[PDB]
């Protein structure tokens, strides 16, 4: 783009590639993501649209849709780390609990609001999750599968992650709920705890049979209509769920408490945002500083 210099690319996207850019003429340092062409459909920027009306303190702002010649800009406002990056520098000590809490708090906020607007993720994970020195973490890279939809890829050779994809979308449902980012935020909360991926599938199959040797292969009982749906087979073998306090040692009960109800296999009882934050796990939530080497 002429309008912006490169300084570097930031990430490789589920959609396109994330370059940090500076204006000319502004002088504003922005993350600049471009899209890969054929029509490159109208109906998709009517709804990204949805996107740059959200202002949240917790959500990433889209400054800017540009169209221009068959490519897609997405002029984004700038911060200094991704939560991957974060908890890979902090895997030797681990995050504080009260920042992991603040962090939690933060992000239950930034879906509360998404989830009241009618606006879903549906591709959270680490990458997606960006901090900045002063505690904030910020929902980034919407994902949005209608409003566009969904690539098997990103641009070139790229590897999707599966590890926080909810039990419904590999089980094949056709719609999603708010409910399916609850889930990835909830694995993602216990990465944080434990400094290990909770579900690291290498296929989908293999995720989803994590998934199961966990938290026990679901049935009618536990989900209602499970068996019915489009992906399920009554051959998948039967595991028995783990005791929970094998899963995140040594969160407290609280946590596991609050974790249990994000990461429950029905859409119906798993845990929204909005009730997510009136748990007593955040009773003594606080803001702290996390130590950023930038
Ligand atoms: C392994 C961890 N990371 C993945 C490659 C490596 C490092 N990458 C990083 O720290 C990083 C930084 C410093 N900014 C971003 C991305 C965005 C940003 O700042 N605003 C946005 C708005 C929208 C959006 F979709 C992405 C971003 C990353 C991934």
């Amino acid at each position: 783009m002429e309008n912006f210099q490169k300084v570097e690319k930031i990430g490789e996207g589920t959609y396109g590639v994330v370059y940090k850019a500076r204006n000319k003429l502004t002088g504003e340092v922005v993350a600049l993501k471009k899209i890969r062409t054929e029509g490159v459909p109208s109906t998709a920027i009517r709804e990204i649209s949805l996107l740059k009306e959200l202002n949240h303190p917790n959500i990433v702002k889209l400054l800017d849709v540009i169209h221009t010649e068959n490519k897609l800009y997405l002029v984004f406002e700038f911060l200094h780390q991704d939560l991957k990056k974060f908890m890979d520098a902090s895997a030797l000590t681990g995050i504080p609990l009260p920042l992991i809490k603040s962090y939690l708090f933060q992000l239950l906020q930034g879906l509360a609001f998404c989830h009241s607007h009618r606006v879903l993720h549906r591709d959270l994970k680490p990458q997606n999750l960006l901090i900045n020195t002063e505690g904030a973490i910020k929902l980034a890279d919407f994902g949005l599968a209608r409003a566009f939809g969904v690539p098997v890829r990103t641009y070139t050779h790229e590897v999707v992650t599966l590890w926080y994809r909810a039990p419904e979308i590999l089980l094949g449902c056709k719609y999603y709920s708010t409910a399916v980012d609850i889930w990835s935020l909830g694995c993602i909360f216990a990465e944080m705890v434990t400094r290990r991926a909770l579900f690291p599938g290498d296929s989908e199959i293999d995720q989803l049979f994590r998934i199961f040797r966990t938290l026990g292969t679901p049935d009618e009982v536990v989900w209602p209509g499970v068996t019915s749906m489009p992906d399920y087979k009554p051959s998948f073998p039967k595991w028995a769920r783990q005791d929970f306090s094998k899963v995140v040692p040594p969160l407290d009960e609280d946590g596991r408490s609050l974790l249990s109800q994000m990461l429950h296999y029905d859409p119906n009882k798993r845990i929204s945002a909005k009730a997510a934050l009136a748990h007593p796990f955040f009773q003594d939530v606080t803001k702290p500083v996390p130590h950023l080497r930038l």
